[PDB]
């Protein structure tokens, strides 16, 4: 081939959309150079073949035939199976490029405050949000809070971070170094000084990485360990996190000195924390043992210490001074048991103690056990900073604050941020496990049948218990797998130190006895220093009798005792908007964390939520500044956790300035809310969410419930089944097999509806409700919008829904159903169809838009320039669901299109992603590639 | 406590260089910076004294009145020992902080093609010279040649820079590496898409690194040892050069794309290469010994396999591919059959990862290169085997070739062509050492090694035969295969040093060292004599022997010496075509002044290729000290192009001088500067020779010659007073006793200037401002000329103007005149000289003022520097730290000097070493000698 990409992407965004967007001329620069490595190594007609494909995408984007796809369709049929692999995987190499520019564009991205409009609306675009500095100001100077309240307020104040596996692809540090060169390139290549000769090599350099990057095909390696999993999970932390942490907390510092403190913010100040779910989660997914339990704990601690080890290494060069402490001196002296650096045979000593704290990590990990002393190494987050808070006092004594305010400063900061462990790992098992153990106990004791009790007859014995002096637990009690996998996982538990766990959650957390009943396990198999006990309030009625049950657990005096006037609760919005579709779960959920909250201050208990997957607050590329800010009031005081998506992680830290904006927006959104809550709801309306909660409800249920041939309809449409039996996705898609949605888990639902571009989990019941409130009363109309304009929790909740609609495509749903649903369904799929387009028009009419996204352009942008290669997946995903799932349904087999070599196992390598396969070779492999692609194109939905 | 240095600044230099000059303001916000660090840990008067005596200092030179240096001498006699050494040492910083500014200035500056005038001056100034594309351009276009003609010359070129220890001063790396952070921190503060943000938290960064940069200070109790003074010569191969080479060579790549030829350099090419005298140079210096040999080769072995571990680790990071050849797979297959206690990748490597495999051996082998050469160090020994190490660079290329060629076998050359070839390039460059070690010699102490076996033996005196006599003898001995060196020889300690020497090398790699050196060599019995000294102490594959040749009379007879080593069968059997020569400017320039020095230099290099070329050898010239091609910064350009022809061709030494490392390898921009006019120069004189000269312009030059030596000789040599003025009106004396060059300054007690040597004879002069070594005898030979005949004035005008030779012998003498001050060198004579003396010294401040204005007059110059502004910019910005030194170095040198000198208390200005004289003065000498040297940098 021979023309550029740059035309066909110029008709699909109405224009720049500040004077300095180059996104379009970065797509066709990256991809331009994709498809002239791909001609090099494959051949003329694969990479027409595949520009062709990119073609016939972007214009039915441009306007929306359908008829073009099913042409597309028509070729990508009947290419050999290596050809198919190779489109797919190239078509996906372009989405990841588009995804490197869009990043690089916002990273460098001109702040023009022109566009700020004022008020709440503004922090929900990363393009008019405020910084730390900006918003330390307007408490100071228009809610009136002084500076001294400011500090105090950040002293106190605690993000957590909580990150969770990728549902299609694990990132190696490997790529994510290809990934950053592939940027740098791109970003010098546009400087405005450019010799032609540095400009020749930096072309010469950017298509060298882009073929680096083609010919590892890190997408064709087969899913990895549980502990592989969690290694790659941590990539980001060192690429991007470790040094980011300093670098902000040095901006919190320049803040408050513009605002008239001058002293920086103390270093044992944990502003920012992280959390693992990696290893720790286990709830329906027996892969998770106690063994990867106790081996994701000693990785992350040896990792810890080699980051520690060379940023001691790299501050050994730079502390060559001579003027010390006494103190320093007596202790510099003593470990030459060159002497006249005294910082350096300090710091040392340091970085031995940690090869020896590392290795004895890798022994236990290895072996069991370590012979390497507990004395050899550090056992406690006091006992490494002993030696480096010497230094800086010593630095100080001497007048070198400054110095000591360099990166020694900035070692401590990343102590007092990571810990040895980098991040804490959170355990979650659901509550009917524990039931079982329980039960287990009662009848083998010959007490009864715990299980067969009532709520209160449960509390009663379990108070009982706890309040007595005596063991429970048989020695000899008959186990079954799962009950040994619970206590094994608490006997692990107990083994290990106690700073490397966060919190117990209990999945499907119904009633106090749930919690009450892993307190009692927790102390019966021997953890002596018992986890903080945190419920999961999935389904709408266990939020309905949340605040019920957490008012009982804070009146009995043992369960007061053991908290010391600290709960955390965790809540899920995928999880209950499956229950009952989303409005009425977001409705039912800022209602349960009003009521928990009055119930918490009336006991006198900080109550901490952790806001689980498919929250607005969990758009950490911008909105969640604003989601935030629109939480009730009185519920965040300074201590909030949040979930980070796989899907979004490289969106918010694949880039230093993109993880520099992720922390600050975090961290001011949730300072400021304790200081200027949102507008309390208005009777009104509170009264028309009743109202319209109880009909989205009724129409979610009435097609997802009570409609028997709806997963038929499932299974067919979407591909649910096959995500299911081939290798991806970790875990079992669901509880028992055949019981409905029911038993449905919250990923496959959400997965398996993203991958088709109909997002029905995310929107259904909506339009009946909004059809609803205007039909009843004809001033409702007005309200609802004054509501979208007034009121933050409304606004945000519609804004994602928004986003989803822009994410979304009824022509390819339909062409999901054209080629995959029986006959006698297609009319079941034109109606939700239906009720897609009746539910967008009423939302963009609320919203007072003509159009998708009016209001956010930026956001319009980056989105239509993904589709393009999602859609081309999307086409490739529904024909080889066609194949695969009838047998000799085929087309006209085409020749050969690729060209090179007679090296290569031609057939092995049709089957890299899972060699086992039990379907025809080529067909696991490509169907994999459209779910990855169509995923890392489409992100966070719902 | 509150005005700005700017000021003070813009007067010595009223004006912009171009429309891109910010060095006034880069050396004001970094001493504004300073002082208030200064003020911050000493108080606002220390503060305002260190600003004012700057002043006083700055303002001399805005209009030279000697007064104010008398009372800027009467401020400093104030100050108790603890605030002069402070005072001392801020002036110092300060100076640095100047020279770092500079190098961001010329590092950042916009090439201004609009200042190039055409023609062979242009390459004389950085800010004119070529790049090295530009000179392919023109060697192709109006040369003539073929594009395959240039990429062939260049596979054929090596250019060698030899590292050569600095005369005062160390260079840490932990010091490179903060003065890298001031740099960056000063470039990106004046980016203009700043946010405020940014600029409030890079001026934060800058003062904490200008701040760490002085107070890591300290001592110089202990002169360094060499194998320190080594260490501190690698900080800037580890810090620069390491990543420079791979980054220029890419350079040539594209500029041979540029002209037709579609390959790039083949990676086998050592185009650059870098050797060392420290450790190896122990010409009367006999703290160089054996062991400190021995020591300094395994030191590097073992640096080199750092950097090649970290260059391995991260191209395993990259490297992550499954392709491969058959080869690579079954290799990588193997080594599957045999990594723990390495940071990064310490996990079993995957067989599907091939590339990882085999460079994860490689990574294994070097750790093992790296121990087994620690031990050697500690022990002598070491049970770590050599087949588990890497013994040679054919072993450790053919992994690496491996995996190059398996990378193209599978498509994938881009990649291959990416960090793989940075690194083959990287090996083809340095080695497994580094650098390679120079030994040197003087030729007497072979004499005393032979004269004492051949007494022993009875056959006689060596010493006593005659020059014939002895090629005679040894020649015999060379031929004959009968042993002659007896284990039970009689030997004194110098005799067993230069035995030991040889014993060193005979059991170290032979990729460890370059050439055998002789100094003071006169005739081609010292060759011989240490080709049969090298095989009778057991050197299997011997060193070039290269002859030093360093006085007149031995430049003379170099061609002559060249002919009958030629002419012998076993020479020329043992050379097999290659020959190398080293020639001294600053050993010619003391024996009859520059100017003779100069000439004498370049006839004789013309003879000395015409001898080569007869008889069919390839003559390599090593330039010693200095030489006009030893100014690094850019007049190595046209020093290069203004060679005799046909004296390079492909094949060139030059030494590196401490002094200029900084200058041109501190900042990776102007590194890469360095390297890529070193090697435009020499390609282009090979096709591109410079203009012959003319009958006149030789017998002008025989004519002042004469001139010009008897006026030097009748100075230093035949006035019997001068040595008594030259140890008063300079340091010299006490540059000896306190050991500052680390090596004896005179090699035998009496004799005059004679038996001094080089180094203190350029340091002694430079550190008064005064220079005489550098510009005696030319002034009279000017005058000369242009006396005996109406006609020569234009003919030296046309000279200066037509002639590349004469062009840079002169430019050097006019950069060292805008370096020199004759009022500073007339107080230091007014404190120190004897009254019966001072005529004498007025007297050569009165030649001083004559060969100045003449050699304007020549030049066509009514100022100096004239056609070089952007230089005397640089200069003159720097005067103000270096005058306050000098001004402390007199009144200090009078102090140390008189017997009857004690302390007289005084208070603190300031808020808050056991030496043997009194105190604060041996370090505030110490102190004044640095900062002068580092402010001048090369002179002669």
């Amino acid at each position: 081939k021979h023309h550029s990409i740059d035309a066909q992407l110029r008709q699909l965004v109405p224009g720049k959309v500040s004077e300095d967007d180059k996104l379009i001329e970065y797509d066709a620069l990256l991809v331009d150079r994709f498809l002239n490595i791909l001609q090099d190594l494959h051949g003329p007609s694969l990479r027409e073949f595949v520009q062709e494909c990119y073609e016939v995408s972007a214009d039915y984007e441009g306007k929306g035939d359908t008829t073009k796809l099913g042409e597309l369709g028509a070729k990508l049929t009947g290419l050999a199976p290596a050809d198919a692999i190779l489109v797919a995987s190239s078509i996906l190499h372009m989405l990841n490029l588009a995804n490197l520019a869009e990043e690089v564009q916002i990273a460098h991205r001109r702040r023009n405050s022109k566009l700020k409009k004022g008020g709440f609306a503004d922090e929900g675009s990363a393009t008019t949000e405020s910084d730390i500095e900006e918003t330390l100001k307007r408490l100071v100077s228009e809610v009136g809070k002084s500076p001294e309240e400011v500090f105090e307020a950040l002293k106190n104040q605690t993000v957590d971070l909580v990150f969770t596996a990728h549902p299609t692809q694990s990132a190696r540090r490997s790529l994510l170094q290809k990934n950053a060169r592939i940027r740098n390139c791109l970003t010098q290549l546009n400087a405005k000084d450019i010799t032609d000769d540095d400009k020749q090599e930096l072309d010469e350099a950017l298509q060298r990485e882009i073929q680096a990057a083609f010919r590892t095909d890190e997408i064709r390696r087969a899913q990895p360990t549980p502990q592989d999993e969690m290694r790659y999970g941590m990539s980001y932390i060192h690429e991007t996190v470790w040094k980011g942490v300093p670098k902000f907390l040095r901006r919190v510092d320049t803040a408050l000195k513009n605002i008239g403190i001058n002293e920086r913010l103390p270093y044992n100040v944990s502003l920012i924390r992280f959390s693992s779910w990696m290893g720790g989660d286990r709830d329906g997914n027996p892969r998770v043992t106690p063994e990867v339990t106790r081996d994701v704990c000693l990785l992350a601690r040896m990792m810890a210490a080699n980051l520690y080890i060379d940023q001691i290494e790299e501050l050994m060069f730079e502390l060559s001074m001579w003027r010390c402490n006494d103190e320093l001196r007596v202790r510099a002296e003593e470990l030459h048991s060159p002497p006249n650096e005294p910082y350096r045979v300090i710091l040392g000593h340091v970085r031995d103690k940690l090869y020896n704290t590392r290795e004895r990590a890798r022994h236990l990990l290895a072996s069991g056990v370590s012979e390497i002393s507990a004395e050899s190494s550090f056992t406690s987050i006091e006992e490494f900073l002993e030696p480096l808070e010497l230094c800086y006092k010593s630095l100080c004594d001497c007048g070198d604050k400054a110095i000591a305010d360099g990166s020694l400063l900035d070692l401590l900061r990343q102590v007092f941020t990571f810990g040895l462990s980098l991040v804490k790992l959170d355990i979650r098992q659901e509550s009917e496990r524990h039931t079982d153990v329980i039960d287990a106990i009662t009848t083998h004791l010959g007490i009864g049948s715990y299980r067969e009790w009532s709520e209160d007859k449960r509390q009663e014995w379990l108070l009982s218990e706890l309040r007595g002096k005596r063991p429970l637990l048989p020695p000899d009690l008959p186990q079954t797998e799962e009950i040994a996998d619970v206590i094994g996982a608490f006997h692990v538990l107990a083994e290990l130190p106690p700073d490397s766990f966060g919190p117990y959650i209990i999945s499907m957390a119904t009633a106090p006895s749930d919690v009450l009943a892993v307190e009692l396990l927790q102390r019966e198999c021997g953890v002596r220093q018992p986890l903080p006990v945190v419920p999961l309030f999935e389904r709408l009625a266990d939020l309905q009798s949340a605040p019920a049950s957490v008012e009982r657990l804070f009146s009995v005096d043992w369960y007061m005792d053991r908290i010391k006037g600290k709960q955390q609760v965790m809540v899920g919005y995928s999880d209950s908007g499956k229950d009952a579709g989303r409005l009425s779960a977001a409705w039912q959920l800022y209602r349960a964390q009003e009521e928990m909250a009055q119930v918490a201050k009336r006991y006198g208990v900080k109550l901490t939520l952790f806001h689980g997957r498919g929250g607005t607050v969990g758009r950490g590329g911008g909105p969640t500044h604003l989601a935030i800010l629109s939480q009730p009031p009185d519920t965040i005081n300074g201590s909030i956790r949040v979930t980070v998506q796989g899907e979004v992680i490289e969106f918010c830290f694949g880039e230093e300035h993109l993880c520099f904006q992720t922390l600050q927006r975090f961290t001011a959104a949730t300072l400021e809310h304790g200081m200027h809550p949102p507008v309390s709801p208005k009777p009104e309306w509170r009264k028309l969410m009743d109202e319209m909660a109880v009909v989205a409800t009724e129409e979610y249920r009435s097609v997802v419930v009570k409609e028997a041939r709806f997963v038929e309809y499932f299974r067919s449409a979407t591909p649910e089944t096959e995500y299911g039996r081939m290798n991806i996705g970790s875990r079992p898609a669901k509880r028992r097999p055949g019981g409905g949605i029911t038993t449905l888990r919250a990923i496959p639902w959400i997965f398996s509806w993203t991958q088709t571009r109909f997002h029905l989990p995310v929107w259904l019941g909506v339009g009946a409700a909004f059809k609803f409130a205007i039909d009843k009363d004809v001033r409702n109309f007005q309200v609802l919008k004054e509501m979208y304009n007034e009121w933050p929790f409304f606004r945000v909740t519609l804004d994602l829904l928004e986003m989803v609609f822009a994410k979304g495509d009824p022509g390819i749903a339909g062409l999901y159903d054209e080629l995959l649903v029986a006959e006698e369904l297609k009319p079941f799929g034109k109606q939700l169809r239906d009720k897609y387009v009746e539910t967008q028009q009423l939302l963009l009419q609320i919203a007072g838009h003509k159009d998708i996204l009016e209001g956010d352009p930026f956001l319009k942008q980056g989105l239509v320039l993904r589709n393009p290669y999602i859609t081309t997946l999307n086409v490739f995903q529904a024909y080889t669901l066609k194949r695969i799932r009838d047998p000799n349904f085929k087309v006209t087999p085409q020749p050969p299109l690729s060209k090179e070599f007679a090296d290569e196992n031609k057939p092995a390598g049709l089957v890299k992603l899972n060699p086992a396969s039990e379907y025809p070779p080529g067909l696991e492999d490509t169907l994999i590639l459209t779910m990855k692609g169509i995923a890392a194109g489409m992100q966070n939905t719902g």
